[PDB]
């Protein structure tokens, strides 16, 4: 029952400025260490997931950035606990980014 799974999923709303991982990382990397990260677009829906090192950093972080901005008053980012209690990160290229093991492939 003790899920204890630090995995938050960010969701940008209202396309405005071009974002990236280096940004989302340095962001969540403040409230806690970011083991891994991922980004994608579901039918034109920017979404970047990540995994913390401890649920404590994920709980506070979530609310610490829940419905907040990335610049001033645009690019609304929505954070929420993953569904699979984890993210699929086994490749290092551009769509994904693992800050735990750099000895991973680039997809192919």
């Amino acid at each position: 029952m003790a899920g204890q799974s630090p995995v938050l999923r960010i969701i940008v709303e209202n396309l405005f400025y071009p974002v990236t991982l280096d940004v989302l990382h340095q962001i969540f990397s403040k409230f806690g260490t970011v083991l891994k990260i991922i980004t994608f677009t579901k039918n034109n829906q920017f979404q970047a997931l990540l995994q913390y090192a401890d649920p404590v950093s994920a709980q506070h972080a979530k609310l610490s950035l829940d419905g907040q901005n990335i610049y001033n008053a645009c690019c609304t980012l929505r954070i929420d606990f993953s569904k699979l209690t984890s993210l699929n990160v086994k490749y290092n290229n551009d769509k994904s980014r693992d800050y735990t093991r750099p000895d991973l492939p680039s997809g192919d």
